């Protein structure tokens, strides 16, 4: 039994809520909170930016810091950070930019980072402003992960979709 409530079972391991990420973090401190990253760890906007102006701008200086001395991430890598306020870990991925002309392919890859961790709160990889189409983000991550994924979607047009047309 875990802490996450109001979810819709979609498979035996992946679990779907109309939630904002950034709230549902802060309830729920989940031991992994997934960053929609880009490879220089700048978390300007789209998922990125909410959960680093949620932190008070600490994951961006943790995040500055890191690159600095590691050099930035893969198109479908990860690193794990501090949660901060948010979680006890960030798993930063990067899912393909589809507006930057990145290998829909990779996402796949990005999906895999997750099996790292037994229990996750993670937003739809290489949707939104990345571009994909978050039907096909889902699918991915649902025949890509086996650990245990709780997807947050702010938009409630966005989630009556998925789960309408999830097969
Ligand atoms: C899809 C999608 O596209 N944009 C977002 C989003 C979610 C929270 C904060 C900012 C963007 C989002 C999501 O993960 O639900």
């Amino acid at each position: 039994v875990n802490s996450f409530s109001g979810y819709l079972k979609l498979t035996d391991n992946v679990y779907i809520k109309n939630a904002d990420i950034v709230e549902e973090a802060k309830k729920v401190k989940p031991t992994v909170v997934v960053n929609a990253a880009n490879v220089y760890l700048k978390h300007g906007g789209g998922v990125a930016g909410a959960l680093n102006k949620a932190t008070n701008n600490a994951m961006q200086v943790e995040s500055d810091d890191y690159i600095a001395t590691n050099g930035p991430l893969k198109v479908g890598g990860s690193c794990v950070l501090s949660g901060h306020n948010l979680a006890k870990h960030c798993l930063h991925v990067v899912g393909p930019n589809v507006n930057k002309g990145e290998d829909i392919q990779l996402l796949k890859s990005a999906y895999e980072n997750f099996n790292q961790h037994e229990v996750l709160l993670a937003p739809l990889l290489s949707a939104g402003i990345f571009g994909a189409d978050p039907i096909h983000s889902l699918r991915v991550c649902v025949d890509t992960v086996r650990t245990n994924v709780y997807l947050a979607v702010f938009d409630k047009n966005l989630y009556d979709k998925l789960v309408s047309s999830f097969l």
